């Protein structure tokens, strides 16, 4: 687990001591989010994806119908619960709804035309010289000389435009208006229906597209209402305004997605890494989950092995400190969905061992405010203990997940076994790095003491069965003093029985 | 130039302060190496590549003849010298010879056979099948394959995309099952991870290629599949007296090379992290560990390191890179690579110029994002104390460069060494290396931050005036390139007497 | 308050620049105060006032006095201590320390008048005994019968003020030149820097004194002139089974002890930097080096270290210390001494109470001035990885203490160990160590930040209730002492089971 | 040697654990030694031995003595100094410091008579001049006419270095006080009124006469007593006028107000003295170390000289060896980063003035080796502002080089001192040989740590280049003769590009010839 490197006095010496022959621990801390689609929506494929390490099933509402998504969610649940007969080896799987959001698109039976460089193409609110799109106000917000991007930014341009970068035009392609004054509501009537559908389907989180300000986050939250109040809102930062207004967005949100696809069109591609590292750093500092997304293993759509760049990108997103990494096309429509999941799992474990925890822990603690929240004090202390004894795990009894989130913030090397009886908490926990959620099914014991002890033993059995630790190893256990929530204040250092 | 981020007390706060609206300086410090091939070998394309930011022309001797490469070298020189009429705007371009080394290749089927998962394939060295490869029988050039592989061994073909498992071993054949299928073409690369592969690091062919390199006056050799220090010594010995100044860059592309990296780094002038072969020879998820390890060790040693292969791979076919590719180039610079390299992108890609420009843009951004506070401290703490007055002058100049936020460090250098000593300490400011030696001007591109300039003015009579002339030349270059303006402060490194190896004078001077 | 503005600084320099005399320190005083008891301080009334002023340990110097004299002194210390036992909340345990005579060389009799030694003059040194009471300017007797055999050499007399160089030596005789002259009186101490002494580290006299110590139920032994680990083992062996819990503090007061410090530190319960003899045995200008070295190594080991001798020397005769003395006490605390010690100041001085109060005041100020940011980091980086659950619990507690700026760390401890483990990590907040063991309550004063409290309540049947009772006791103490108020947060350390060595539970709790 | 093993530690804790008493320090001693001259030390022969033992600055305490007495003392200092002037390689500049009386309160005459004040006894205090020479155990006169206005019932009055303490019981023309701490009371002892608001001028008519005398006597620096605000420093500077404009003003911080207004005082001053005597009476004694460490840290940050003063080796007035506390105090003042350390009674009136000088020299060299330069250089760097001053950039770069090659010295050609002061600010381990032709610059340079001033007497050469080389060679000869470095060793050399001041911009790393 790169322990030789972990004991270096400088980051440079740490890098010099990284050893390919030093195997990582069994635990994988970084959550894996997989977009489900044609390639991956069958129950059998989903079982293999869960086996390969999928933690969250992402549903992309830019496409498909409520029917198609309902069936997909049913299949995800069927695949998940197929492992429910053994609670020790069960793995919670979360469901994420990704909103369409303010998408501009062009005008299943699809043909494509060839747009040529130098040619003039007119835009109107399906072929060379006339192109229709759904944004009725385009003519107001753009000027001649502004760029218009079409089909993941591959094509670049009444509206009279010249084709700067041509290609196949297709149908119903997404458009980017680089920081034009686009007035499309952050929550459209379509989004409202999709969010309500999400609340009915009992989704764990919403990935809200094209969030530009705090008000947008409040709109999403308001639409979810009382019934959806526990659904996590992850704001996708995918334009210049969202990056400029990141602080107010981060305050209003439950977490963040660095949505690098749109972002790399909306801002110069060479600057995306700056925005990524900035958002991850700020989320780490805030203790709120951050997802690195889009084109992480893109070539695996068509190839059984990633490029060297892709391998580097996944590793660096984990070293930057992403809580989750995400597959899009790779798992939704790729020829190698299982290989993609396995590849993310392998790279994440390696990168996790290669984290300079000495510096990370210090900096995290120095930038955290002093507080008289007893749970926060307990969390940081537990992480310290975890390091001091090189503990096999941190076991956390949590009902809402908050206690486990507080531990996760301080980035322990050891996995955080979060024991809960709340299924939603067990699913949502995957948003946080190092949180290994376990769903206790055992009936409530008679003495609260005994109910606590039993939940701990559950965790001990899971850690043993998963090869996180052995009998005689030391683990950290976090409990409360009083039944109920927000009373986590007890840390114990105990041998595994 | 991310100055707000550069003043953070913690790396975390540094990251939180990275600002997309903070534009980088004009200077680009990381060298760009471009593989030359069919897409890029024309004089016109080469002119545009130099304009776009190419610093080193890499020639891949895995392919082509001496004739083909001689013409390529001539074209590179023609394109380079087309800008020589203005020494202020001239850019030296280095030539790199990349050796074939112990390559294993398949036979001939352009034709492709479709391999299906589960299907049987037989491997043979019998030349009867050299040009009769198909979905049932595959010939390869490694005559001793049957000796070094066992039942259960993997054989990887075509950049590791096709994978075969040995099921039965014969006297002169293998029966294999296709684990990962796909299209199999002609003359594809074969990797035998964990096999006992018995092939010389320097073949008789490599010896001829190296001799040709010495005749052609190449600046550096990228030596393939270096596994131990002895391999580097073989290359060095083959170059002889005439080639003694050619830089040997060892390509680390297998398990053994990574394990013996210290002895290799000692024996070599520099390193290339050759991630293509490396990502097949070791698990792909470990490549980043090997990369970061080698870069860190090279930086500590003050020897050049190149990050190579598939940095902007998708740009072979697309005018824009993936998000992963953008991140990879940035992270290689942040890791502290001296140079970044394009392979297929420039050799055979549809967008060679865009690829060069993209590396130039990402490198400048990543260079601004370096946490110099920590980097400079750590570098100094891990460098040994020396009696060498030039080492002390260098470190002092880098410190001063920081202290006054200098526009550049101007270094008068004959052999490169003084500028290399400055480069080791990673100043933010560009190092304008003034030389009259053309080879030094070319070779200087291997080091980060070294902007080499070739003074052609005759040696003036008063040594002090010969010095002033060369400093003024660098001032004119920096002004014309928009590195600094009149009134700005720069650092100047000179020697106390004529010759090489007497650099000991640092001056802080206004730009005139 | 408590210089917390300074504690937030990113650099030690900025920390120093932020030290504020107008920022008043917390009520708690963490550094133990050891006072030598003698003619000025042995009365019950004076002892009561010394306890009030802040005395934690009563040191008995066995270089002087009889068993009778010391027994009465111990009785008086106990009488004074127990006079406050009627209120367990406001009671303060007081430890008794026996300081051994050890291998002392002393001069003969001149009445108690003096001769004048002149620089350059010859002096004879003799062990004859015929000159035992006839010492003069020509002949000096001493009790070390083996002197003429171990010297070849400088000889120091009377606190190192008189210095003699051996000019010529015979058996039974020695001739010296007076290098530094002065007034020589009767029965002065002799030091032989280097000049390897054969005297036993534990003499027959020391054996009797140690046995007396065991009979009197002393808490700790300060063992004089420890030179090696074997010496520490001899002391430990002499104490036997009955004395097994008595702490052995090795006094490091010669060059050999400093050179063999690691083996001594391993064998001992703690260390005293005995600067008197040490500043004669090694050049005075090097004592600070030895002090800082020993304190640093003790802190790193988690074993108590005492800074001793001449800390407030001028207060023997003056009601206020010098500026140097004020600085010395502050720097000993900043170096990280667990205890500071008064010798002549309290034993024989005119102002024993003022001396105790002065140490109390300076210690509190210096404790607020501690750069906890760097100290805690360095402490953790130099501490070994262990599977001791109590060690992991302790460090975690100290982190928590910082994170919430807790008013105290409450520790239930039977042997002291758990509270010692907390103390090692140097929390700012006071460590309220609740015990029912009186010896543990006394011995705890050897460790910085440990405020020992002696619970007298009977053991409850329900272990949980017995724990709660003891925690409540500590809450009452902290409230009454003004360490914290109702609603404040404190850290509580408990074990999971009755017994010793099971501390593993940390709670963050409001004060009720 | 020179605690190099300790200097390479990754942490300050490990650095402390690696301090080795058997590791000898380098020959060079970087911390300036200031000695108060008086009855014990004013002879030419004693002064020669003090210079030999390591005295850098002769401090004259104008709280005592006459102009005549001090003029003779200055003459003697000069005579002793110039006795070594025939060899410029082995000559050592010695500075003269005038320490002002400042707003003191002093008691009357009992001259050299004493009374015994007993604890619990009543003592009457009076400003009535009738008792000015009739002080006794019952009535004590003092010179502060307004005392009765500024003190209250319960106030403390401290007399004679705070050794005698009186509590005001009754206020009248008089105060009735109870003696809390008694002892022997002599004539003309200092009085402190902690927490009172004393209206006395920072520069009294006496101070004005003493300052004028100082300008006539060509003193190098003024130690200005009881500075409370920047305006006080401006008063001193104004009194010195055009003729005294180059004299360095060192503000003595010795009261609560001075500590609170330290930043404005530090801005206005050439440097600072932590005057711990009065300070430890004016503020609680247990806080003096906080004020000391604060002022030293801030002076280091500013690049202005700081002196640690008073009672550093006090017991050596009467004893040939210091206490253990005194040894520790000197070492810690150097570790804190004082530029100079100071002897008062030890050298002025003590029985062992030479031993005291030698002891400060020894302890300073040891403490200098024990500095954790790794952390100190980094922090100094991270706290210094970015500037476009080429001399500042050259200075820091030189210090870096000095460390990189473990240079034997940094040779600096300086006319005003400034370039050498800029080097000193970054605290190189290597000694700074400051070559000047200006004698006052050579004397004033001792205020800065590591600056070893050398006074070139050679005529100015016609070729500027040769005049530079001559001065560099002079420094090479000095460093060789002083055992700072040997032939073949590396040194750093700082020069300017043109004749004049404020042109230092050239650094060279050169072998010693
Ligand atoms: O003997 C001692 O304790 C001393 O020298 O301090
Ligand atoms: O006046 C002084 O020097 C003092 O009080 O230290
Ligand atoms: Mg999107
Ligand atoms: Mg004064």
């Amino acid at each position: 687990q790169q322990l030789h490197a972990a004991m270096a006095d400088t980051f440079l010496e740490h890098m010099c001591r990284l050893d390919i022959d030093s195997p990582p621990i069994t635990a994988r801390n970084t959550g894996i989010i997989c977009t489900i689609g044609p390639a991956s929506r069958s129950v059998e494929t989903l079982k293999e994806m869960i086996k390969s390490g999928m933690n969250v099933a992402r549903l992309n509402f830019s496409h498909g119908t409520h029917e198609y998504h309902a069936e997909t969610i049913k299949n995800v649940r069927t695949a998940t619960e197929s492992f429910a007969s053994d609670p020790i080896l069960y793995r919670p799987v979360a469901v994420a709804l990704d909103t369409k959001g303010p998408e501009i698109r062009t005008g299943s039976g699809t043909a494509e035309v060839e747009l040529k460089k130098g040619a003039t193409l007119k835009i109107t609110p399906c072929d060379e010289n006339i192109l229709w799109l759904d944004y009725k106000n385009i003519c107001k917000v753009v000027e001649v000389g502004s760029k218009i991007y079409v089909d993941d930014g591959l094509i670049s341009l009444f509206l009279v435009t010249e084709v700067e970068n041509g290609g196949s035009l297709g149908s119903k392609k997404g458009v980017n208006l680089p920081g034009a004054a686009v007035d499309l509501p952050a929550v459209s009537e379509k989004d409202i229906q999709d969010l309500k559908f999400g609340v009915e389907q009992d989704v764990d989180m919403v990935f809200a597209s094209f969030i530009r300000k705090a008000s947008d986050v409040h709109e999403v939250r308001k639409v979810l209402g009382e019934k959806g109040k526990n659904i996590k809102i992850i704001s996708k930062i995918e334009n210049h305004e969202g990056v400029r207004r990141f602080d107010e967005i981060l305050e209003a949100s439950d977490g963040i997605m660095v949505a690098r696809g749109d972002l790399g069109i909306e801002i110069p591609a060479e600057k995306v890494f700056l925005a990524q590292k900035m958002m991850i750093g700020r989320c780490n500092r805030a203790g709120k989950p951050v997802i690195c997304a889009t084109q992480m293993l893109e070539s695996m759509i068509k190839k059984p092995r990633p490029t060297r760049a892709e391998g580097s990108d996944v590793a660096n997103a984990v070293l930057d400190g992403a809580d989750c990494i995400m597959l899009s096309g790779e798992t939704a429509k790729g020829d190698y969905p299982l290989e993609a999941v396995r590849m993310q799992h392998l790279i994440a474990r390696e990168a996790e061992a290669a984290i300079y925890h000495l510096q990370l822990f210090e900096e995290l603690r120095r930038l955290a405010p002093i507080t008289s929240d007893p749970t926060e004090a307990t969390a940081v202390g537990a992480v310290e203990a975890s390091f001091k004894c090189c503990s096999g795990a941190i076991i956390v009894l949590t009902k809402s997940g908050r206690s486990a989130h507080q531990v996760a913030r301080y980035r322990p090397r050891a996995p955080i076994i979060a024991v809960t009886r709340n299924p939603q908490t067990a699913r949502q926990a995957h948003l946080y790095r190092g949180i290994f959620p376990v769903l206790c099914k055992d009936p409530v014991q008679e003495a609260w003491a005994e109910d606590v002890d039993l939940r701990v033993n559950f965790a001990m059995n899971v850690g043993k069965a998963r090869g996180f630790f052995k009998k005689g190893d030391v683990v950290i256990v976090l409990t409360g003093w009083r039944p109920g929530s927000g009373f986590t204040n007890t840390m114990r250092v105990v041998p595994v029985p």
